[PDB]
């Protein structure tokens, strides 16, 4: 793969993200570095009224314009739901909303916080010599103190990387098909599918490093959106850029392109059939980087794998591809059943139609069993 940027050893996730902006931009981050204080004191929101408004003429590099899409993200919910308990803003600061929107359509992305940002780009390695284990690694910037932030970021970002290693057979997988070497792809498809049976145990992480209540109740208040959301029932004004308010959805993996592009990758068909589980995973595509929300056209471009395998009357080559249904059905699965640990159950001390979408997620992925 070439240009589609994506990473071998971590995948989609954004390599070595940088840290630190210019010292222009000194005011930015330093609001974005300590948002948990300035959100329980109550100063965020008169320190944004308070910016003056620079010009993202000076963020040149691609890890720079990306690390202030994360700090002006960041800062941007903090402005909107504040200490996460209703009161709401409709306006954001013109200061601040105007950079934004001006580095939002530099990098072809909406201006609200997106998967790619808190997850991709929100992370660094402790020690730069020690793999990639939670341990090692932590996050750039939090929303409250026991938010659990960093496990629900973290533990995201390394099945990431787990799914890495399954991406780099994807060209092997495509080569095979046309220079019609069945072994080669057995071969493929069988390394695909342990990548998959490895990174569902990744998953088993999120149980040691995130709270129930905690994310129910707070992180979840930070990442949501304003669309379709009563508090912002026409959205959010950007004070600057456009008179009309807008509507943008908030922070959700289905902006993800890990377990979309096996869905792609083995013709399971999750875009298709005008349901509100199909519509939505389609239009989440706007809120993916545009080379990784390209690289996702070019494999719905070649050929199907699932017509290949049908095509030939081999039980090796069924049982294969079945192997890396099987493992996406069974990470769904696990998936699944967080949700009802983490949200259904907390709620019962708004979440039913959320895990229905997993549930016709699940279904469709195993409907394209063999
Ligand atoms: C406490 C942990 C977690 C909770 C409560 C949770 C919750 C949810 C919910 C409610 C949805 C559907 C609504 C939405 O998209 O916003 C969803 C979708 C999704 N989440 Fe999670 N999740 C958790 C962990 C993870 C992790 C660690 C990953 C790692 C990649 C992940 C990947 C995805 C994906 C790919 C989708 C899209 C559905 C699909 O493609 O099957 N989730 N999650
Ligand atoms: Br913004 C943002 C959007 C999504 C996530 C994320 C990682 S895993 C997971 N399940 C549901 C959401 N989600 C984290 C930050």
């Amino acid at each position: 793969s070439k240009e589609y940027h994506i990473d071998e050893e971590v995948g989609f996730a954004l390599p070595n993200p940088q840290e630190n902006l210019p010292d222009f931009y000194n005011d930015w981050m330093f609001i974005a570095k300590h948002l948990p204080d300035l959100i329980e004191s109550g100063q965020l929101r008169e320190r944004v009224e308070k910016l003056n408004m620079l010009s993202i003429d000076h963020l040149t590099d691609h890890k720079s314009q990306r690390l202030a899409r994360l700090v002006l993200g960041c800062i941007t919910m903090a402005y909107v739901w504040g200490k996460g308990h209703g009161d709401v803003r409709k306006v954001l600061p013109r200061n601040i909303a105007v950079p934004y929107c001006q580095l939002s359509k530099k990098l072809e992305l909406p201006p609200i916080l997106v998967y790619a940002d808190c997850v991709l780009a929100n992370w660094k390695k402790k020690d730069p010599n020690k793999p990639l284990t939670y341990e090692n690694m932590d996050v750039l910037f939090s929303f409250r103190d026991g938010d659990c932030s960093k496990g629900f970021f973290l533990v995201s970002l390394l099945v990431e990387i787990a799914a890495a290693s399954a991406i780099k057979v994807i060209p092997t997988v495509f080569k095979a098909m046309q220079m019609q070497e069945r072994d080669t792809l057995l071969k493929a498809l069988l390394e695909i599918a342990s990548c998959l049976e490895k990174a569902l145990q990744v998953f088993h992480q999120i149980h040691d490093h995130v709270n129930p209540k905690a994310f129910f109740s707070v992180l979840r208040i930070y990442l949501s959106g304003w669309k379709g959301n009563p508090q912002l029932s026409d959205g959010l004004v950007y004070e600057g850029f456009w008179e009309d308010p807008k509507e943008f959805a908030g922070g959700s993996a289905g902006q993800s392109s890990v377990f979309q592009c096996f869905d792609v990758l083995l013709g399971i068909q999750q875009t298709a059939g005008g349901g509100h589980a199909a519509q939505f995973l389609q239009d989440m595509r706007r809120y993916m980087p545009p080379a990784h929300r390209n690289f996702l056209c070019s494999l719905e471009s070649n050929p199907s794998v699932r017509e290949f395998v049908l095509s030939k009357g081999d039980a090796g080559l069924r049982e294969a591809y079945d192997a890396c249904v099987k493992a996406l059905v069974s990470l769904r699965s696990y998936h699944l059943q967080i949700v009802t640990k983490y949200i259904l159950i907390p709620a019962s001390q708004g979440g039913t139609d959320l895990m229905n979408f997993l549930k016709t997620v699940r279904s469709t992925t195993e409907k394209s069993l063999l």
